[PDB]
């Protein structure tokens, strides 16, 4: 029979309370982040975004970092992830929610291929639903440095958006995790600020990644920051490079240092999107140095 | 000891077409200008307050095809500066957010602990209850240049008596200032000279007076202000008396003399 | 009627597990920290070692510094400090454990005045006490940049050693705290990296604390070290000074950098024992620039 | 709602040679800047008053050794001109 449509649908979020208790073997938290607001895609095509499910991951969580930094592993328990509509009932293309239980492999390039991953849901952007991921009963470490994500990471969110008109809401939604993680072990507390070198080397919380890729001038590294707010950069050059610390895509950079021989820069850069970042230049592969990322 | 309760409007949220979200922050204290356009009056006679109850509203003002959200929390800790992310926002105990299109509401449990009116120079951990955050993100061009007004519903206990605070605020150039914090003023070297210009803390009908000991370079002139009308004269050893109408905050006018903290003397109040 | 003396005593001390719970207004952690280990004193007059009670005190409590950097509020319903002898029987001297609760006040300077705080407690080296200090109801904030410490702090612990012989046991013992904290409220997470520049500036956790003194060569500038681990130093000189950083009296102390104007150094400190730190030399009474300790 | 309770200065009484009374009012409403100097401020906020209770308390300055009298009366009628004579001053109810 008859089905009406509104013109829009209004959800009222609360922050709701955690819930932290303790076990035999260590604690069970409970509680609701946020991980991003979907923005509009004006292509058939899909656009993705990810968000590798593990505890000590900054893109991911914000909260449960903190107290997953006292303890070594981890066990999902129940997990769910919902999207919450903030655009009328006039918006078309559709949004997709699929977790991929490999953390490696990219997001899927056609939109045929994006529908076989198992669980994948999806509807309209201007309404809301909710992608509960099947759980498993295995341990596993949490991040603390360069490691197979096969081995470590639970696994991957992926969120698509398509289809939308010229004229549509510039943002259709947002998700918002719902987990119940069980943190095992405990150890001395760990520092959050990953450190490590141009060789590979990396020793903390999945901050930055950097990317080498040859050039006319020199080879350019690329400091992509997953999370998304206020961050820190300390760079040591043993060699004096082609350039300094530029700012590639992200916003309001500033650096106070300069580039040579023995030199050391600190880099105040800000991200408004998970991925942004900045870019220096060298002319050699895989130079000798260090970095910092720190969330200030 | 007096009990007053009421409600009065905060502001009226505006639209944020950028990526970024935008925070807006109004501490929450009864001399405060930024929050408070009738309780100052009667706190400005008081030098201690308690907050019985205490409660904020969101009123739409915006068609019902606005996109995007607005966010309302409180955060104890009124030094804190606002928050970076919208992941932390979302973090704080009691923060309730909607569409623009429709009205929430978003209550303050409150403690029995007595603070001092503020006065401008204390720690704001010592004096303030606490602060408001308002955020707007995820609108597009199309949408409305408003999107809805906070109002905050309260109930205060004022307590103790003493002589009325000042209803204006004199100063003087470059330097000491008394009254209600209605305006502050900042300095920037530039091509004609030392520029000074003024920034209003509230919203409404001001009224700026001045009076210049030496020939300034160019006298009251609007910055971002809505509306603008000098009566005075510029020159040496003469008075402007100009003005203001102040839609958001931050608006003010400026001027100009060349010479860093000229002598003179200002005057400022809320007609 | 008769009573032995032992040639030593052994106290068996095993890592218990914290108790977390959940209530209305925020959760209620308890469980276990050691402070310091006191040291040998050959001399009448007393040596003393403080440790301000405040959660997201990094130099008394280590793990829940993590737990505290989520919450606004805390109020220590119980805690109480314990001594664990390490040495003979046939070792002279006392150790005295006081609560001074005005957290700015200096320990005392003298035998006789140090027995008048309300509740200290004495006894042999040898032997083990208990001093447990009673709390009230009032919430306070948990430190966050430069404030009062009458306003933040709780208190402090004062810790004296005296009276031991030249040929006595190099360490007497150690205490640990052992408390029941209410954290209340709630905000997004902290990040922990004081930050702050020369002229009196600070935000964030207490890990450094700065103090000039007028020299031949210049106002020295010592960053003494509230805690005892690995840290991080970045510093940035507006103007050049007339030197960099140097070891004072830590140990295992690198800088990585050059002293110039806009220069920035990166030293990786490394202290044993605390109040160790380095120092710097400049011209100018307070100078401007920044610097930011991490716990790296 | 609002009840307030406060203690304001009116004004201070000067000497007067003459034997005739010499009379200065002052009318009792909130919004009055003669009267009430603090009460004005709150009053603005309001469009109506009630005094529950109500007390004028002279407060000597000078020494011991001057004469004359001071004298304090309540007219219910705020357009009524002072009296002309001391005995209908002193038939006001209350006069004191």
């Amino acid at each position: 029979t008859r089905l009406s449509a509104p013109v829009a649908l209004a959800y009222r979020e609360v922050s709701t309370q955690p819930r932290v208790s303790t076990a035999r073997d260590g604690i069970t938290r409970s509680g609701s982040e946020l991980i991003t607001t979907l923005k509009k895609n004006t292509d058939t095509e899909p656009k993705y975004t990810t968000a590798v499910l593990n505890p000590s991951e900054p893109g991911t969580f914000n909260q449960l970092i903190k107290e997953a930094a006292q303890y070594e592993k981890y066990r999902f328990t129940s997990l769910r992830f919902r999207y919450s509509p903030m655009s009328p009932s006039t918006t078309g293309g559709k949004v997709a929610l699929a977790f991929d239980r490999d953390a490696a492999k990219p997001p899927p390039n056609d939109l045929a291929s994006l529908y076989n991953i198992e669980g994948c849901v999806s509807s309209v952007p201007w309404t809301g639903f909710i992608l509960t991921v099947p759980t498993d009963s295995t341990d596993r470490f949490v991040a603390d440095g360069i490691s197979d994500p096969k081995l470590v990471d639970f696994g991957k969110l992926i969120m698509a958006t398509y289809g939308q008109g010229a004229n549509d809401a510039a943002q259709l939604g947002e998700v918002r995790v719902e987990y119940t993680v069980q943190l095992k072990n405990r150890t001395g507390s760990t520092s959050d600020a990953q450190i490590g070198d141009f060789a590979g080397v990396k020793d903390g919380p999945r901050l930055v990644s950097w990317s080498k890729t040859k050039g006319t001038a020199g080879w350019e590294h690329d400091c992509h920051f997953l999370g998304t707010g206020n961050f820190s950069l300390t760079l040591f050059y043993e060699k004096a490079p082609v350039s300094g610390l530029e700012n590639a895509d992200a916003s309001d950079f500033s650096v106070l240092g300069e580039a040579a021989a023995g030199s050391v820069q600190w880099a105040g850069v800000k991200v408004a999107e998970r991925g942004q970042g900045v870019k220096m230049v060298t002319t050699e592969e895989q130079p000798k140095g260090k970095w910092q990322a720190l969330r200030i």
